[PDB]
């Protein structure tokens, strides 16, 4: 089967947080998440990264209200502060070999 | 910036073609495609591979309605007989090193 997103139904300066897991992670350098702002193709923004807060974000991305939650249980993806212009989804993926499997996602709506 | 999705209103039965080009490929082997669902996590059902037709299907993917155009210009998903099922967003996507990147996608709507 196809897993399902979850969906939250959020409001405007709500501090919201979508949930990937390590459980059954491979090679931690090859995660990371992708965001798909309605009718647009998906972007990595922030991946794993080897370090005391355990990510980089991509490059070009800025935006204060993000963070990860990332340790060996852990690779959470939060925001402060919400709004209408994060509505959208978004995907947590591992790079393996020739392809990517996206482990979750998170739909965000208002 | 993000690139825009192809949107296509479709009407059942109609034969559909997604673009994805080969022209600024690195590695073949690297390049699939994503459907998504509406409400699912994507997911990987066909990739490119070294042969005549020049793709293969994910393991449990079976509909005789999908083949690709695959050459030297093009790595195109066709549908033959499209219907509301097929509804949602498709990406084409080739993976380097840690990440995937995504250089098309279209959604089909009805």
């Amino acid at each position: 089967d196809i897993k399902e997103l979850h969906v939250k139904t959020v409001k405007r300066g709500e501090n919201v947080t979508m949930e990937c897991s390590m459980s059954k992670v491979k090679d931690k350098d090859k995660l990371a998440w992708y965001r798909q702002s309605f009718g647009k193709v998906p972007q990595y923004f922030v991946r794993y990264y080897s370090s005391n807060s355990g990510y980089k974000f991509a490059e070009g991305f800025k935006d204060s209200r993000f963070s990860m939650t990332v340790n060996d249980q852990k690779f959470d993806l939060n925001i402060i502060g919400t709004r209408e212009d994060d509505g959208g989804e978004y995907f947590c993926g591992e790079v393996e070999g020739n392809t990517i499997k996206f482990t979750s996602g998170t739909r965000l709506q208002f």
